[PDB]
């Protein structure tokens, strides 16, 4: 603190202690320089012009200046045009299309400026507009969506450094704002000094990518003592710099509107205040760029992390109303729960008790317990050694808590985030302005994990491997698109034809099974004649080394593996027409060999009868047949999947009632259904080794998920087998347990619980092709990108 800050401020290149940082998070080192307060931080005479302090004589101790050679040092106060030119402001003018970017000579690429704002809830943009007429510009002006969706959970840390490395928490690290890393053996608390240790922190984030490509970039990160007015100034200097010191990536973070939130609510009529702060911070930058004349070059991304719910202390559940032992565990308690052992010597601890004892124990519980593999997939939320094996998921507008003491004892707050990230309340918003961007463009929901690779774009970075699935927000862009091509087939299938006689079957299994115009008809379905009608789409790709075959029936097309002995996929149409009919009694328990298939590469159903837990399903379902004739494929061995009798319930209903629901209010569907396996529950496609579990005395895997995709014309006038524009998906991964537990209501009838669960896990198709190795719509008349797009689209159930 010795050395001085003389000309150092806010240097972009931070230095090694013990030589004193004028870097913008020195506050927070505590190693600031002695005079940077007084050097950097200058406030005297305000941040606005006014008609006297026009062409005055420069003096250094102002917070910004009115003089005239002020452009050209690049710190006048953003207001100086209007007062002391005739100018106006930028909010103001009409708004102009901007086809290119318009840059003074020397700027090689259009700045990127990133403006985030903390727990700025997406229906502020409507709820607030009155108020905000800078954002509303920008929103209106730009390319906007109605809302983004944040990563789970709905926190500061996770969301901010999702945004930087398009990595979901459990791959980027910092899984919460609190942590504890029992290889380390440390904890990361938003207090104090372990948080500024980079090995929390994974992946790559842009700032490090722009470096390591030859793209300069601004400082991040804000003390919080630094007042925003000082921000803008800061960067609107940046931006002066000469071509070759001149960064072309900036961000500025705002901790508004999150700070009043949580005091007043997301709707507390102290709310006002703040919105029009953060209103008049964009004004401000809006109007120092339209100075510099870079108001028509630079590219803004206007974004939140999250959004912010009313929370009170009066809805907290306690852990020790449910727990006799409640002093053995450790909670992180709030908006989510996660719970360790207090002492990893206690070898009397056991989750599945605890999970027990928290499982639907009150009429209406605000939390529900899960291990962290048995949570909705969507959550992409278990595979890191730092989120803890049991987790609750909270319920919006509550707090779980281990103890009342905990509570008044560290109704003050209103407002909190952190809960599901499909919830309403916890979007937050994305609006692009610049040459870059559309003009007066709304674009639909997208997740924030599809950012880090558009600000690559945006700069002309190549991105670090990341979860965005990248040309799926093309749409959002004028140039600088992405255009990837389908990954290749790795496998192709075999196309077997009838090899085997019936006698050759030795699988315990029985049936009650028993003309040459009809024969030949037959022969075409088994050769691929209705696959047109199945396969819509064209049949998905392999993406990985593996046999299987591809097997074409009247009703349903499949690809089927001999080495899980399943169906890696099953496809079918469902028109609006299509009738229900149900099993008939003849053939209840029949299953039939699959004379193409050979008996080493079949289920057999001795198996099943030994295995006491474990029964199972069918794929295409039975009562969709199309003809009593047709309903035998169904019941072939190769149809078959291992489904416990607690699931079945679940599948069941799904067969028999939805998919025609579906197909009735969507015109027709498509069907793809498949297993999964994810015992290790890192969102990816398990190799056969990794399987844990097996039927009973074979080499039958039992998968951890059943997928299905259901597709269907956007415009629902037309059929969906004809349909001639833009697709509509809705997709889930049911987890497969040999319980119920997880549904509190599912003693009663599938009709008041079932729908319910599967919303609970409704999936993007992406999740699914991770999960699998499969690549889907490969054959369609619509673009790449479109596709990219539709697969990435998650059905939320939420309300509007
Ligand atoms: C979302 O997108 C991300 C980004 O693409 C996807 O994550 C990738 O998944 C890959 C496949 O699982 C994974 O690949 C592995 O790389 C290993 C090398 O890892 C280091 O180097 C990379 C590159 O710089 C770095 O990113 C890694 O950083 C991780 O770990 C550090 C330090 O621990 C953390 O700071 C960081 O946050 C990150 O942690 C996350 O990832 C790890 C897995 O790597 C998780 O376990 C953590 O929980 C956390 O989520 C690393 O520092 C490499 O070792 C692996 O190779 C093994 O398997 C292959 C098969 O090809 C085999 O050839 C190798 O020999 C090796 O096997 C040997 O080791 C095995 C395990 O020890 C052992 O069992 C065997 O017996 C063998 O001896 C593997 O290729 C890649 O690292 C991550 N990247 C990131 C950033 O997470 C993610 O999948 C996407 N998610 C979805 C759902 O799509
Ligand atoms: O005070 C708080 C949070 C308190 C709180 C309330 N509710 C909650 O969850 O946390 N903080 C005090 C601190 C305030 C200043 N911060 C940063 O400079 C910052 C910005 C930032 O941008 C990343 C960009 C990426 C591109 O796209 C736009 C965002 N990435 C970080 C971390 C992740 C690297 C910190 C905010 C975080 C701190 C957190
Ligand atoms: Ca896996
Ligand atoms: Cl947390
Ligand atoms: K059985
Ligand atoms: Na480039
Ligand atoms: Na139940
Ligand atoms: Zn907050």
């Amino acid at each position: 603190t010795s050395g001085s800050c003389k000309g150092r401020c806010f240097e972009l290149q931070e230095v090694g202690p013990p030589d004193c940082r004028c870097d913008n998070l020195c506050k927070s080192y505590s190693s600031c320089c002695h005079d940077f307060d007084e050097l950097c931080l200058k406030t005297a005479r305000g941040w606005e012009c006014t008609k006297d302090r026009c062409g005055e004589v420069r003096n250094e101790e102002n917070a910004c200046h009115c003089s005239e050679d002020c452009l050209s040092r690049g710190d006048c106060c953003t207001n100086y045009q209007v007062v002391c030119k005739g100018e106006s402001h930028w909010v103001d003018d009409d708004c102009e299309e901007i086809k290119v970017p318009e840059c003074p000579a020397g700027f090689v690429r259009p700045p990127l400026i990133i403006f985030s704002v903390d727990g700025f809830r997406a229906s502020y943009m409507k709820k607030g507009s009155k108020v905000m007429p800078n954002i509303e510009k920008l929103r209106s002006c730009g390319t906007h969506a109605p809302y983004m969706r944040p990563v789970y959970p709905t926190k500061t840390f996770p969301n901010l450094y999702t945004l930087a490395t398009g990595l979901y928490p459990e791959s980027h690290g910092i899984v919460g704002n609190s942590m504890y890393d029992p290889v380390f053996d440390a904890s990361f608390h938003l207090r104090g000094r372990e948080k500024f240790n980079h090995r929390w922190w994974g992946g790559q984030p842009l700032w490090i990518t722009a470096t390591k490509q030859g793209v300069r970039a601004g400082t991040f990160f804000w003390s919080v003592s630094i007042p925003h007015e000082r921000r803008i100034l800061t960067i609107l200097q940046w931006l002066s710099l000469p071509d070759n010191e001149r960064p072309s990536v900036y961000a500025f973070y705002s901790e508004q509107p999150d700070f009043s939130g949580h005091k007043y609510g997301p709707f507390g009529p102290e709310m006002t205040n703040p919105l029009r702060e953060i209103d008049k911070t964009v004004g401000q930058l809006m109007d120092g760029l339209k100075q510099l004349r870079l108001h028509r070059c630079v590219n803004v991304i206007f974004v939140g992390d999250h959004g912010m719910e009313d929370v009170t202390c009066d809805r907290t559940e306690f852990l020790s109303n449910y727990l006799t032992n409640v002093d053995d565990i450790t909670l992180v308690p709030g908006t989510l729960g996660r719970i360790r052992a207090k002492s990893i010597n206690n070898s009397k601890y056991d989750p599945k008790t605890i999970i027990a004892a928290l499982t639907c124990k009150k009429p209406d519980q605000h939390f529900k317990p899960y291990m962290k593999q048995h949570l909705p997939k969507r959550l992409h939320y278990a595979n890191n050694r730092r989120i803890e094996d049991i987790h609750l998921l909270v319920d919006r507008r509550w707090h779980v808590a281990r103890k009342p003491l905990d509570v008044y004892k560290k109704c003050f707050f209103q407002g909190d985030h952190g809960f599901d990230n499909k919830v309403n309340s916890m979007q937050t918003v994305f609006v692009g302005y610049g040459p870059t961007f559309k003009y007066r463009t709304k674009v639909p929901p997208f997740e924030n994990i599809e950012l880090y690779n558009v600000m690559c774009d945006l700069l002309g970075l190549k991105p670090a491997p990341n979860n965005g699935t990248h040309g799926s927000l093309n749409h959002l862009l004028r140039t600088n698109t992405f255009r990837p091509t389908m990954p290749d087939e790795v496998s192709r299938p075999n196309y077997p034809g009838i090899m085997y006689l019936q006698s050759e079957f030795d699988l315990g299994c029985t049936c009650d099974d028993k003309n040459k115009l009809e024969e030949l008809n037959k022969r075409l379905h088994t050769k691929g004649s209705t696959k047109e009608r199945h396969l819509l789409y064209g049949r998905p790709a392999v993406l990985y080394r593996t046999s299987y075959d591809i097997l074409y029936h009247t009703d349903f097309e499949s690809g089927y593996s001999e080495i899980f002995l399943m169906p890696l996929w099953t496809s079918y149409t469902i028109s609006k027409q299509a009738e229900v009919s149900s099993i008939p009694e003849h053939l209840t328990n029949c299953v039939r060999p699959d004379v193409r298939v050979s008996p080493g590469f079949s289920q057999n159903c001795l198996a099943y009868k030994n295995d006491k837990q474990m029964s199972y399903g069918f794929l295409f379902p039975p009562y969709l047949s199309s003809s009593p004739e047709a309903k035998y494929d169904a019941f072939l061995v190769t149809n078959m999947v291992p489904m416990y009798p607690a699931f079945k319930r679940v599948w069941a209903y799904f067969q028999r009632v939805l998919v025609k629901k579906y197909a009735s209010e969507r015109n027709g569907v498509n069907v793809i259904s498949g297993p999964i396996f994810d015992y290790n529950y890192d969102g990816l496609r398990d190799t056969e080794d990794e399987i844990k579990q097996y039927v009973e005395g074979s080499s039958i895997p039992v998968p951890t998920h059943y997928y299905s995709i259901i597709t269907s014309c956007l415009d629902f006038t037309q059929p969906a087998d004809k349909c001639d524009g833009p697709l509509s998906v809705s997709s889930f991964i049911l987890p497969h347990r040999p319980d119920n537990d997880e549904s509190c209501n599912s003693s009663e009838d599938e009709s008041k619980w079932v729908e319910e669960l599967m919303k609970m896990h409704t999936a993007r198709v992406r999740d699914i092709e991770h999960l699998t190795g499969l690549d889907f719509y490969r054959k369609t008349s619509r673009s790449y990108s479109e596709i990219l797009t539709l697969k990435t689209y998650l059905h939320t159930y939420e309300s509007e």
